């Protein structure tokens, strides 16, 4: 029935259907859907925004009336008397057609509402108005399908189809809605002059996503000025723009805490997750909706390509039978097959990324919601329940749980989109091939658990490599820590060689593994998907009598794909589910832990009368510690007084309740009974100081106003006056985990002097004197504490034993087994000795996830996302900065990375990569001719031969693939990390002692771990997944302009804006990556910063001011982590795009190619199988382009260290001495002059003594006299300026440093321990016997304590840095080093050593008995030790001074050796 209505609504020939003969929509529909629903769409939402806008006021912001809104109204105005100049032209027979009237009518009225709205929206809005856009764009899309309909008619029937009028005003209305769109969309409003009168911004710009129309917002335009920006110079925090309108983390805290403060009251089982969803849950709805539209989209793709196969084949087939009524084919319906291709590939583009916007937003909220929660919990979070876990824990929860929750919002909607795909192509693929399906379904379901598998040892292996780098970073620290000794000893050969057998044995054998492991992987993600389309094809041939013609194959083909890739991304789906589960675990358990009881001590405003209780605890108040496993009381029926200007002391035994009280008055005990007040401000003062990561001046200020009279007495009262002015930049110094590392009684006293500045009403002293000096203590008394000093006038607390601060003290309590004992005024104690406090007192990384499935760089990235490997973050990029973007790429270090490799092994890589693609490319060439061939005969002739050859072609890519991985990790990438870490050690070693001194220990770790890490593992990959998608490309180019040798000029521009596109989003997408990276890590900082001082943040009350400086930094990490994110939707967008004009390119041109006769339909099946797949190689080729940009860094790196200049040279061949040199140790400096470095003066200067054979010598002189410089003289650690040293006849300068040091024996001033076995610290050559061994230990006196140590004696283990030996134990092993060593000559350097006196008389007895024979230089600090020698060298400003007896030296009164053994209080007379 209900049919029959719509025909006698519609009165055209061509029906009410959608799709006309000729392949575009007929007139019907044209007017009937299209234009009705855009009048209808516009006649709702223009109407509703017209009611919106009108409710707002007009002078909000004032734009002036310049040409654009006079040219939209007008050419408003020309469309509506088009519109009905057109309606005039109905025809008697045509007026019998309800659409045609109903469709003018409806148009008429939709303009006239979209004339009203544009006068409103031009003053009432700062967006062209989305509706108005939309409604446009339908209209000009409507307008333009009915003038292609009406040529098509006129074309092919030879009549207007409604009038030559009609078509000439739907040609003039296809304009001007086209001009009234652009005019709508592109110009930007012009702002009256008031506004900039009024403007005053000079902070960080206002985000353009704000001010994007919605033809931007899909198109991400909006970015191209950062992208620009970001080329043309380095960015920097403040060229980025503010966050968006609902970014702000105060604001999602807000939500989501009420949304959780909701679920916790209403329900008896609270969950975080639904609160989660309940907050942040719509927009992941909305890109739910996106990405089902999307994957339908993605599907229809293969319908259009059989359609396009099967227009082919027919059109052919009745051309050939003309040459050898119904209407001939006609070839338009070709065309619009093409474009309709294109517009797929368009839509499907802009929703997907609108998806992708949808959870990136979403998981960005999650992130700074649940980081701000955090934050904010852990300030009223209870004291134990904090105690309950480590802070890096906390900060590990902050970190990692918080990141799983927000990668969970990518992985989320593919739970139901996976089945929706499959279940899509499952159908597809049974209406095409019928049940042959079945077996293609159930390789992948085979295949899957293998790949799982695979997948598994490849972690096994990924932990293997992660322990063995932490094993050679260990072994390299312990090297360069002791360079030093090292370079004396002459030992750098066999720690070398330890290194290298480490490095080489176990690394990169496990490296061998992982990279056939991963050939594996490839190999089986190549031959799956050919596997499954072989086996099917082979089923479908051998059971159906159907022939497997053109368009049944390559369909299919395409399909394959869009089942295998959701496929094979499930388990990581999985995986990633349960990690946010326990995630949200953890974060619960958090969340719900207990907090402090908020009414424990009632805060009031100040007292301000003197004597009058300012802290009072009473009616026998009792506090506890916890409540959980029990009542646990600390204080029992207290009852305290404290008053303004009275010094009011706690006295007690450690745990007999100190803390306990104090810790009352912060309000960090709970209370059962009585009641408890403090009036006024407090200022806390940790028993265990607590300094901020910053300035000394920001640790004193803490936030207050800095008052420069108030704070220069404050820093003279608490004498930080001294130390202050010792300091590097005086108060501007930093100190924490950066910079200084200050004693404890200096961190005493940085908190004291910040609890003096604060200027709080009351103050709280947890015993501060403590790590103080007595005498700085006395000042403190004096200055601060005392009823004379600045704090008389405040409420002051002191929980302390010193009898000295207690006997100030106005008012002293005695605290013990939880309860005041005792309380009185010193006096009132004083006067009974028996009482008890009487007595008590005198007598005693990244992870880049951007995933979407249905492709085979999706499943690579997939795969490598849950493989995930690591990528360390880079540092002191900033020294760089300074070049400013001169953009030239180092193609000097591409081609040095290329000679580390064996070039011909490079280039055998690329040809099985070549090969490769050749064989794939081949065996669709095949296949296409076999489906040619069953097309031909209407059945299968010879199935096996041509199901052979196609498989044979197959497994000739596959084992291409499998060689060409092969040959890049193990002989590529291999031997190019090995002859990398051998030339930069070899060159580090050698390194002269400049270098380690002036460069940190940090960076060269840094150099030999991370950067050699991502040689190995990470640079061989990305090379390899760029060349493979490069080849692909070529290869796809190459095929499409085969067929059709015109698309070439089609290819030359699009790669043209490929390049360009390729290059904004190089530069610019390193550079945001790297603010991204340096702006994450301040918020864990800063965490673990308030975590180590809890008690003091509440103590002051300083936790908004803490809460907003966290949230301020959430902030400032999302805004340069959402430019980061949008630059890949601003690329792909584009990339998609030219991915979808190829397509239509090579469709349009295969369609022209059949208008002149020679095309055959396994043509157009080759091409466009190519083309549709192109789209994300495009992308994918970029991605890779910027990871190998970004990584071979590392390669630069190390290749600067390799560069460094050596010292002189190890051997000498022409000079090389004997073994007995020095056989009897005379030395002699002949006009001997050296420098530290060529940036300073002089340190020797013209030394010229001769050192006979056997005799004992002493050094000494004032600081800075050059005393430490003859140790690095001899062992030419510096070269000579000037003159030269002569040792047995024998000159210096000639030698080799190998045979000079080598001979030479040292006690050096740093004592330096290896992490490794005794014998080996004593001897890593093995030169020595173990009974050598043993009597060296023995005169150090060692023996018994190594004997003790354990049952391998010479082989017990030492830590890293000599842990488990004293200093002492490190000085006689030295001795023990020094011992045996057989050289004449020996070195003992003193010049800072001050630590035992016990180890100094045993090193005298070994000198006197062990190195009786030897000539002795002794670099002496400690004078007193020196009386016993021979001749003294009394250095003097680098200069001799004199060289003789001591007997000599002090029997001249006015010798500069008398005069220093008068001053260090030895020689007085």
């Amino acid at each position: 029935n209900l049919v029959s209505w719509a025909c006698k609504l519609c009165r055209s020939p061509e029906g009410f259907g959608p799709i006309s003969f000729y392949g575009d929509f007929t007139q019907c529909f044209i007017d009937g859907v299209i234009l009705n629903l855009s009048a209808i769409f516009m006649i709702t939402f223009g109407i509703r925004d017209l009611v919106n806008l009108c409710k707002k006021k007009h002078s909000g912001i004032k734009y002036r009336r310049n040409w654009i809104i006079v040219s939209r109204m007008a050419l408003v105005l020309l469309e509506i008397a088009f519109v009905s100049l057109a309606s005039l032209n109905i025809s008697k027979e045509e007026a019998e057609n309800f659409t045609i009237v109903s469709q003018y009518a409806s148009t008429m009225l939709s303009l006239f509402v979209a004339l009203a709205l544009h006068w409103i929206e031009y003053d009432r809005s700062v967006v062209a108005n989305t509706v108005l856009l939309f409604y446009w764009l339908f209209e000009t899309f409507g307008n333009f399908a009915k003038l292609i309909n009406i040529l098509i008619r006129h074309t092919y029937e030879g009549i207007w189809y409604s009038g030559q009028t009609g078509f000439i005003l739907t040609l003039f209305q296809v304009i001007t809605c086209a001009s009234i769109l652009l005019l709508e969309a592109l110009p930007k409003k012009p702002l009256m002059p008031h506004q900039h009168i009024h403007q005053t911004l000079t902070r960080r710009k206002p985000n353009p996503y704000d001010s994007a129309n919605i033809f931007s917002r899909i198109t991400f335009s909006w970015m191209s000025g950062l992208m620009k920006t970001g080329y043309e110079k380095y960015l920097v925090e403040a060229d980025l723009y503010k966050l968006p309108r609902n970014f702000s983390s105060e604001e999602l805290s807000q939500k989501l805490e009420k949304n959780w403060e909701n679920e916790l009251k209403q329900k008896s089982n609270p969950s975080l997750s639904w609160a989660i969803c309940r907050t942040f849950g719509s927009k992941m709805l909305l890109a739910a909706f996106f990405k089902a539209i999307h994957d339908v989209l993605a599907f229809t793709q293969p319908q259009l390509l059989r359609i396009l196969i099967k227009f082919v084949t027919d059109y052919n087939s009745e051309r050939q039978d003309d040459h050898s009524h119904p209407q001939k084919l006609p070839i338009v319906r070709g065309f619009l097959i093409a474009f309709a291709m294109f517009l797929v590939g368009f839509t499907q583009t802009s929703v997907l990324h609108q998806y992708f916007l949808n959870v990136f937003n979403t998981g960005m909220y999650i992130k700074s919601a649940l980081t701000a929660l955090i934050y904010q919990k852990s300030l009223v979070l209870s004291n134990e329940a904090s105690g309950l876990s480590s802070t890096g824990d906390i900060v590990n929860l902050m970190s990692v749980d918080v990141q799983k929750l927000q990668d969970l919002t990518q992985w989320l909607n593919l739970i139901w989109s996976g089945p929706f795909q499959i279940i899509i192509c499952l159908y597809s693929l049974y209406k095409l091939l019928g049940n042959s399906m079945w077996v293609g379904v159930i390789i992948l379901v085979i295949m899957m658990p293998l790949n799982s598998f695979l997948m598994r040892i490849q972690k096994k292996l990924q932990k293997s490599q992660m322990k063995y780098k932490d094993e050679r970073t260990r072994v390299i620290s312990e090297i360069l820590n002791n360079i030093k000794s090292l370079k004396l000893y002459a030992w750098e050969k066999p720690y070398r060689e330890k290194l290298e057998e480490v490095r080489n044995n176990k690394e990169l054998k496990n490296l061998t593994k992982l990279g056939c492991y991963m050939a594996v992987t490839s190999f089986q993600f190549n031959i799956v998907p050919f596997l499954v389309s072989c086996c099917t094809f082979a089923v479908f041939v051998y059971t159906e009598d159907r022939a497997l013609t053109t368009d049944l194959v390559f369909p299919a083909l395409t399909l394959f794909n869009l089942l295998s890739f959701p496929l094979m991304i499930i388990p990581m789906v999985l995986n990633s589910f349960i990690e946010a589960s326990v995630s949200i675990g953890r974060l619960f358990t958090f969340f719900t832990n207990e907090e402090l009881q908020p009414d424990s001590v009632q805060r009031l405003p100040k007292v301000k009368n003197i004597g009058d209780v300012a802290i009072n605890i009473g009616d026998d108040a009792t506090f506890l510690w916890q409540r959980k496993p029990e009542y646990k009381v600390a204080l029992k029926n207290i009852n305290f007084q404290a008053k303004k200007g009275n010094l009011t002391c706690i006295v007690g035994k450690v745990g007999s309740g100190k803390t306990a009280l104090l810790s009352c008055m912060l309000g960090d005990l709970f209370r059962v009974k009585g009641f408890a007040t403090v009036h006024g401000s407090v200022a806390y003062v940790s028993q265990v100081p607590w300094i901020m990561n910053g300035t000394v001046k920001e640790n004193i200020l803490f936030g207050h106003r800095y008052d420069a009279e108030f704070y220069e007495k404050t820093i003279k009262a608490c004498a930080l006056t001294i130390d202050l002015a010792i300091l590097m930049d005086g108060d501007k110094t930093l100190v924490g985990e950066k910079g200084i590392s200050l004693s404890g009684g200096q961190k005493a006293r940085l908190s004291l002097a910040r609890a003096v500045y604060a200027r709080a009403d009351t103050y709280l002293l947890d015993d501060p004197l403590a790590a103080v000096d007595e005498h700085v203590a006395r000042h403190l008394i004096e200055h601060v504490l005392g009823p004379n000093g600045l704090l008389h006038t405040k409420t002051k607390v002191l929980a302390t034993n010193k009898v000295s601060a207690l006997s100030i003290a106005d008012s002293i309590a005695l605290l013990d087994n939880g309860e005041i004992t005792q309380q009185g005024t010193y006096d009132e104690i004083t006067k009974d000795a028996d009482s008890p406090l009487w007595k008590l007192l005198n007598n005693y990384k990244l992870n880049d996830l951007d995933f979407g499935n249905s492709d085979a760089i999706s499943l690579r990235r997939a795969s490598d996302a849950t493989l995930g490997s690591i990528d360390f973050g880079d540092d002191e990029n900033i020294a760089k900065r300074e070049h400013r973007e001169q953009g030239k790429v180092k193609w000097n270090i591409y081609l040095e990375y290329a000679k580390a490799c064996n070039p011909k092994s490079v280039c055998v890589f690329i040809l099985f990569i070549v090969i490769s693609m050749f064989l794939s490319v081949m065996g669709n060439v095949w296949l296409k001719h076999w489906s040619e061939v069953n097309s031909r005969y209407g059945s299968n002739p010879n199935a096996a031969r041509y199901l052979a050859i196609y498989f044979a072609l197959g497994i000739g890519s596959a084992l291409a693939t499998l060689i060409q991985t092969i040959v890049l990790w193990v002989f590529c990438t291999i031997h190019a990390s090995k002859y990398l870490h051998n030339l930069m050690t070899n060159s580090v070693l050698r390194a002269p002692m400049t270098f380690f001194e002036t460069t940190p220990i940090g960076r060269i770790l840094n150099r030999f771990s991370n950067d050699i890490y991502k040689v190995d593992a990470l640079l061989g990959r990305t090379f390899s997944q760029f060349f493979v998608n490069a080849v692909k490309v070529t290869f796809t180019i190459t095929v499409i302009c085969a067929t059709t040798w015109q698309f070439i000029f089609i290819i030359i521009p699009l790669s043209v804006f490929y390049i360009y596109y390729q290059q904004y989003y190089l530069r610019t997408s390193r550079e945001l990556r790297r603010l991204d990276s340096i702006t994450r890590s301040p918020i864990y900082s800063h965490f673990q910063e308030t975590l180590g001082g809890l008690a003091t943040v509440r103590g002051y009350s300083q936790q908004k001011r803490f809460s907003h400086i966290n949230q301020c930094r959430i902030d400032n990490n999302m805004s340069a982590f959402y430019p980061s994110i949008n630059a890949n939707r601003w690329l792909a967008y584009r990339l998609e795009l030219i991915g979808s004009i190829i397509i239509l390119g090579a469709a349009t041109l295969s369609v022209f190619r059949l208008k002149q006769g020679t095309l055959t339909a396994g043509m157009v099946g080759l091409s466009l199988s190519y083309a549709l797949q192109i789209t994300q190689t495009l992308n994918w080729i970029v991605r890779m382009t910027v990871e190998v940009e970004t990584n071979i860094v590392s390669v630069e790196r190390i290749k600067e260290y390799a560069d460094l200049k050596s010292e002189a040279p190890l051997i000498v061949e022409g000079h090389r001495p004997p073994k007995e040199w020095p056989s009897q140790g005379d030395i002699k400096f002949n006009n001997y002059s050296t420098r530290y470095r060529p940036e300073l003066d002089l340190v020797l200067k013209h030394i010229n003594i001769h050192i006979k054979p056997n005799e004992k010598v002493g050094i000494v002189g004032r600081t800075g006299a050059g005393k430490s410089s003859l140790t690095l003289a001899l062992f030419r650690m510096i070269e000579a300026s000037e003159g030269n040293i002569v040792i047995d006849n024998i000159a210096i300068n000639e030698i080799g440093l190998y045979d000079l040091r080598h001979k030479l024996s040292i006690i050096p001033q740093d004592s330096q321990v290896f992490e490794g076995t005794v014998r080996e610290n004593i001897d890593p050559i093995n030169q020595y016997t173990d009974e050598a061994i043993w009597r060296a230990l023995e005169l150090s006196h060692l023996k018994e304590h190594v004997l003790s140590m354990s049952n391998d004696g010479l082989d017990a283990q030492l830590t890293e840095g000599g842990g488990n030996l004293s200093v002492g134990q490190r000085q006689l092993l030295c001795l023990a080093r020094a011992m045996l060593v057989p050289s004449k000559i020996l070195v003992l350097d003193q010049a800072t050593a001050a630590v035992d006196v016990e180890t100094d008389k045993v090193v005298q007895e070994t000198i006197r008995t062990a190195f009786k024979d030897r000539t002795i230089l002794t670099i002496a600090h400690r004078l007193n030790t020196i009386m016993d020698s021979d001749r003294i060298i009394v250095l003097d400003n680098g200069k001799v001074a004199e060289f003789d007896s001591p007997g000599q030296l002090l029997s001249d009164n006015k010798s500069l050796f008398y005069s220093l053994c008068m001053e260090a209080g030895l020689v007085n007379e």
